[PDB]
């Protein structure tokens, strides 16, 4: 059973769904789009429970910040959102607990789905991760990426080390994460942080554009070749194209 | 047996060897250079069959087109160029099929072999693969790439999924793949995908320049080197500085 | 015990600490600090005792090139800075030789360091791997790289080729070590082959803004961070989950 409105409200989101496209929406603009233990698992229960026509989602934030990070309320004791903070709980099972906050960012990964982040301000920490773990990434010339967690004597473990350091390479990734520095969205597409940067007012159209364009492709098509692509990396040239070869006879089978 | 220029003019290919460098020509102009099942087994033959002393491979079009990708014919049941379409067989064989194209595209990361795909115009699908299975692209400025595949309910299949990802990273892949769209010269050389890109008079010029560049570096030196470089991204550092110790104890002695 | 000053001058080094931060600078200026065998082991032993309060480490030359290779005289049968040459041996011992000198290089990528290289000038084959071994490069707007040793007739193999292959990917990386061409300042920005650029003149204030910007940062996190870094790219994601999120077990534990 998929959240309803009402649940997923009380975690600081909104969801609506329009034939193949999904939209979520981080509703807390007066914390600035602070993230909860329970905002990212509800996260996880739309993934979870997503109708199968959905093929494209689409993640943005209400007001001028994508997100603030981490609500700060989660480094007190007590419970943030009706759960449990880490803290709670050091005041296996807290690996537990980051385990299922996780779950809220790896399913953005999905075969079946392209996911888009749609980012204006900034995206802080847990922010960054989030938009980190969306296939695609179009940023207002407003946004501001920062990768806080080690300022604050953390690591990133909301599943964001191994997409920033596809993009950005692993010694950029050193200096952006041990300076904790801010990158604003000129030097984001300089260094394939985003895939497209766009005028504030204009980021809506941009989005809805892309939208546009990956529906206008086949969706059994897509899902194989985003398949193949999140394999691609990690295996040889061999095995890579025994798999492409492996995907086209279902294609051609199906044509 | 190399192929005959004969053989290779009815599989749309010219070939010529001046000393250490093979230059292959898709000569099909007037259907832009489209690609069949014949053209992609004659390219696995030259590449089986090429002599010793050549170490550069320069892949061109003839006419203003790269190529058109996949001849549309290719897309019915009767022969194409004497030999049957993957249709054919539809209306482990196809599997077989496929591998045996794929062969005309794997060879050009061999090691004791430098590959340079020089484009102007389009270079669509299988063309795309082409460019994208050379070591070095140079674009002319009227350059332009596409994945088409996905477009057409199929995915890439002909080897290009792993250079694409290296080339532009996974995310970046996914909305060039799953939107199936165009990318011009200058965006190309933005996203890694040229590594130079020329006025259109001077295309021929910047490959016999490259071309000079190549031969004044010793040939078993490049080809320990391109070696070692294939190999990087997947070992670890130890084991990587390991192999580059033991390839450098083979070059001292030689020297 | 770690080298002394004056061992470290015979083998053309200066060490300085001060605090959290050291500095090593290539000190043979009329040579345009061309290494010997002698001073890749001094390197090594330099990591090997440094103190460990020590986080951050810059390397720089002294003069206007950060270095100018392998010293010629090392391609001699006589010894150089009193130890033999792999000529002189020439004249498995060979491989043992040069696994010594890869140590001098290989430390530079441990979780508890930031290294940082500041070049000016030419930094050839030798000294190009030695900036591609630290975690960032800021290059002075007179930098000039170029990998040397293919011209040569040797490979590269003080462990620079798995770095350049990340930094550039593997394309580019064949384009630019078997022609063994030159890349200045700006292609170099362009390439990731540096992190930042700076006038000649302000190259001393840009590491140190850096220097600072890293110490700002507790080190248990930054440390921590690099190692979740290094491991990003050669895990699945599934795992590199696991491995962030046991990271931060132990962070969340000490806060
Ligand atoms: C392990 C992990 O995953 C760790 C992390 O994410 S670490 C990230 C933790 N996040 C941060 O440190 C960011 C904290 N916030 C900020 O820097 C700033 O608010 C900002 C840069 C996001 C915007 O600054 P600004 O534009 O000047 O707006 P500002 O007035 O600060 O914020 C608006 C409101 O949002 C609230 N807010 C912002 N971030 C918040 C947060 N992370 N938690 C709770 N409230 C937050 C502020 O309290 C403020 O409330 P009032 O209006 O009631 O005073
Ligand atoms: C699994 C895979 O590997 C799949 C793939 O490759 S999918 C790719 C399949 N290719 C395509 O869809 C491209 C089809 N062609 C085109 O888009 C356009 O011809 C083009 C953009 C390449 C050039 O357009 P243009 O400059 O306006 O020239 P245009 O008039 O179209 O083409 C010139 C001639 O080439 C022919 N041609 C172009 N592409 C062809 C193709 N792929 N197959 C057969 N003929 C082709 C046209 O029929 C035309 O013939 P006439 O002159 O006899 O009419
Ligand atoms: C396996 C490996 O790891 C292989 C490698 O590194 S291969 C790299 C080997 N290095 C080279 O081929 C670079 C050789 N040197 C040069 O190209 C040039 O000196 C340079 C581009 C670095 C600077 O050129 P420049 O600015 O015109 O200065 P230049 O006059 O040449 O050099 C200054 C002094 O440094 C010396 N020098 C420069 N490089 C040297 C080297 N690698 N070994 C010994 N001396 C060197 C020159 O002999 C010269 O000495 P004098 O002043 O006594 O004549």
């Amino acid at each position: 059973k998929a959240p309803t409105a009402e649940e997923l409200a009380a975690a600081g989101l909104t969801l609506t769904i329009d034939g193949e496209v999904a939209r979520i929406t981080l509703s807390r603009p007066h914390r600035r789009n602070a993230m909860t233990g329970r905002m990212w698992t509800e996260l996880a229960r739309i993934g979870h429970t997503l109708p199968q026509a959905v093929r494209i989602v689409v993640i943005t934030g209400e007001g001028p910040t994508f997100s603030s990070g981490i609500d700060l309320d989660m480094f007190q004791a007590g419970k943030v959102d009706g759960e449990p903070t880490p803290f709670t709980l050091l005041a296996a099972a807290l690996d537990q607990v980051i385990a299922s906050y996780q779950e809220g960012f790896l399913w953005l990964r999905r075969a079946d789905i392209v996911s888009i982040a749609a980012v204006r301000g900034h995206a802080i920490g847990a922010g960054f991760q989030l938009a980190l773990s969306c296939d695609i990434r179009i940023l207002s010339d407003t946004a501001q990426l920062c990768m806080k967690e080690p300022a604050l004597g953390l690591v990133p473990d909301l599943t964001g080390t191994q997409p920033l350091v596809e993009l950005v390479g692993v010694n950029r990734a050193i200096e952006l994460c041990l300076t904790a520095r801010t990158i604003d969205a000129a030097e984001a597409a300089q260094l394939r942080l985003a895939e497209r940067v766009v005028a504030d007012a204009e980021l809506d159209a941009a989005v809805d554009a892309l939208v546009a364009q990956l529906l206008a492709v086949p969706a059994a098509a897509a899902r194989a070749t985003k398949e193949l692509l999140l394999q691609a990396g990690r295996n040889d040239l061999a095995t890579q194209a025994r798999v492409e070869r492996t995907a086209q006879l279902a294609r051609l089978a199906e044509l």
